[PDB]
């Protein structure tokens, strides 16, 4: 069976522009894990520098709902991403197979999709294509964001993408030829990631891009029947065409929906933990693998995403069977 550094490949996830993404699983912990595979030899010197900003944006990006970096491996004509394994697969189809989420559910998933993109934003990292097909879940059914910082030829796709991203949650100022590089733009995808979320179906759909192109700068979308007063008035602070008439994310975070059986507990600004690059117990097991206690703490006090990084964040992992 193939393999890249410490990890067995195993099978593919997905394929598209110039990536794939294979599951695969560390052999030192057994743990599993996800490996972006990009060939550099695809790329010109423009879009390979391009790349690798891009992975710098990755490395810093540390929450607890979006996909986290472990490790680089990089050879003379391939880049591999090791990432975070999102057990329970897309947000998109689990909603074919499910169907709508219960407000109840939908909440928990929303609250962890907008701080997750708060946070971001507070960085000045617009993601610019959120969209079901990149809104993961893991074993435990948490979102796990997928592709932040990353342009698209550097995803494997969404199956409907054009224009660079999933035309139904493009925000109104990209069709009309505005500017499109603000947390604006993610707020609008934020609302139609919400409708989809406790409706089961896109609120601007239409058989071609044209049509798609009307319905999205008209504005108008279906109430359904069971949709709840509070969700209705969430949906009108997103799904609103002048961009600086939409809430922020920061305001939108008081919402009375949004914390509906969070009355101790309202959200709010995720603040990233110190890491604890200390645990004696982590240490001493791989010492036991060959690893010196003083390159683990250059490696980790350094953040290196060198093999020794990734055991260390992956053995910070629960197992899985
Ligand atoms: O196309 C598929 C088919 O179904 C899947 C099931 C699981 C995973 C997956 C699990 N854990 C991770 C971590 C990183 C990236 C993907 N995954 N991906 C997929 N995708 C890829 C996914 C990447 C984001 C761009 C739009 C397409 N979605
Ligand atoms: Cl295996």
């Amino acid at each position: 069976q193939p393999h890249i550094g410490n990890y067995r490949l195993l099978k593919t996830l997905g394929k598209g522009n110039f990536a794939k993404v294979k599951r695969a699983r560390h052999i030192l912990t057994g743990r599993e894990v996800a490996i972006k595979i990009i060939d550099k030899t695809q790329l010109n010197p423009t879009s390979l520098q391009k790349l690798f900003r891009e992975v710098r944006i990755m490395k810093i990006l540390n929450h607890p709902n979006i996909i986290k970096l472990f490790e680089v491996i990089e050879t003379e004509k391939t880049l591999y991403l090791i990432m975070e394994y999102a057990s329970k697969g897309e947000v998109y189809d689990y909603l074919v197979e499910h169907g709508r989420m219960k407000e109840k559910e939908a909440r928990s998933k929303f609250r962890q999709i907008v701080s997750a993109v708060q946070y971001c934003h507070q960085k000045r990292i617009v993601h610019r294509d959120l969209k079901a097909e990149n809104l993961l879940l893991d074993a435990d059914m948490n979102i796990k964001i997928a592709d932040f910082g990353f342009s698209n030829e550097f995803t494997v796709g969404g199956k409907l993408d054009t224009f660079c991203g999933s035309p139904p949650y493009a925000a109104p100022e990209l069709f009309q030829g505005k500017k499109y590089d603000g947390p604006e733009v993610d707020v609008w995808s934020l609302g139609v990631i919400l409708y989809t979320l406790v409706s089961g179906s896109l609120p601007f759909d239409g058989q071609n891009l044209k049509e798609l192109r009307e319905r999205v700068l008209r504005g108008k979308y279906r109430i359904p029947f069971y949709m709840s007063t509070d969700c209705e008035n969430l949906l009108k602070r997103f799904l609103v065409l002048n961009p600086i008439k939409r809430g922020t994310l920061e305001q939108i975070m008081k919402d009375r929906w949004i914390n509906a059986g969070h009355e101790e507990d309202e959200l709010k600004p995720f603040v990233e933990p110190e890491l604890d690059i200390s645990d004696q117990k982590r240490i001493d097991i791989m010492v036991g693998m060959g690893y010196s206690q003083e390159e683990i703490q250059e490696s980790l006090s350094k953040m290196k995403y060198d093999e020794i990084t990734a055991t260390y964040l992956l053995l910070g992992r629960k197992s899985s069977e």
